[PDB]
């Protein structure tokens, strides 16, 4: 058979009943699991993600000053290195995103602003996400350019580290590049090739992901810059990343696919793109191998998916 995957940009709807309902903060291990507050806030926020339906505007939310804080040392913190680690793209929407959005050291952007801010520059919009979502499920939405993302912020006691996706992960490092017609295009295209794809080729593409959208770096005049949404969104692996340690492959499907990596220490090895549509033309490429009945296509007048 072949799995359900959403044929409308509302049946994404159906996500929230398919989150791991455990999160990582209820894990000893978190930062914030000996915190009752922080336990009741990640609640909050989890319930707010959770009643979210497509078409209505994201729910603003009044941070607490300790959540301020975090953000701003984040931040200030990160933003010294981007004109000259993150790429051209991230540079140029930066400024906007502090003029339109109010990305600054004293405030947390409010998702429904910058789901906005994303619609008029590529169509991407923005989605709560309460838990976990499965790796079908999270790149099943990018094919309609909805990503789904956190609106909770990392424990206070360690700003600098995040064992999991949290708002300053989001902003600081993924939506910068999803208002760039190019990389929106490659990540649509991964979103496309998932659509009832078999579960181990999810797995491929999960992969594929991870070594672009997350840690990829791209060549950039005759220099190579950032531009995974993970590098940027972390200060040591940021300047790591275009040291001399790391071992950089250029991006080959067949192989980043099959490729391995960690998730708690700096990766070993980076694929670097020559261009976000040379790399969207290697995913369409690869897409062509998934054995999959069918051939979908993405109808952004009416937001549906086209069944060949
Ligand atoms: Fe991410």
């Amino acid at each position: 058979t072949v799995p359900w995957f959403p044929r409308t940009i509302q049946e994404l709807d159906r996500f929230a009943n398919q989150i791991l309902s455990y999160g990582a903060e209820l894990d000893a291990d978190h930062p914030g699991f000996k915190d009752p507050v922080y336990r009741a806030r990640r609640k909050q926020f989890a319930d707010i993600a959770y009643n979210y339906r497509h078409g209505q505007p994201i729910p603003r939310v009044e941070y607490m000053e300790e959540e301020k804080k975090t953000w701003g040392t984040v931040f200030k913190t990160l933003k010294s290195l981007y004109k000259t680690h993150a790429c051209y793209e991230y540079n140029h929407i930066f400024p906007l995103l502090e003029k339109y959005c109010g990305f600054h050291e004293d405030n947390i952007p409010q998702l429904e602003d910058v789901s906005q801010f994303l619609q008029t520059c590529t169509g991407f919009r923005l989605r709560p996400v309460a838990g976990l979502l499965s790796s079908r499920d999270f790149l099943g939405g990018l094919a309609f350019r909805v990503f789904h993302c956190t609106q909770y912020i990392r424990h206070g006691s360690k700003p600098m580290y995040t064992p999991e996706p949290d708002i300053c992960h989001e902003l600081l490092g993924h939506v910068p590049l999803f208002s760039d017609r190019s990389f929106a295009q490659f990540s649509q295209e991964i979103g496309l090739a998932s659509l009832g794809a078999p579960d181990e080729y999810i797995e491929k593409l999960a992969t594929i992901y991870w070594f672009t959208v997350e840690f990829g770096l791209c060549k950039q005049g005759d220099s190579i810059k950032a531009y995974g949404a993970g590098l940027l969104s972390s200060f040591g692996e940021l300047q790591y990343c275009l040291s001399e340690k790391p071992k950089l492959l250029p991006l080959e499907l067949e192989k980043t696919a099959i490729q391995n990596y960690t998730v708690t220490e700096f990766q070993p090895l980076y694929y670097v793109a020559e261009s976000f549509n040379d790399a969207k033309e290697k995913v369409r490429n690869f897409a062509a191998t998934i054995p999959r009945p069918f051939s979908v296509r993405y109808d952004p007048y009416t937001q549906r998916i086209e069944v060949l």
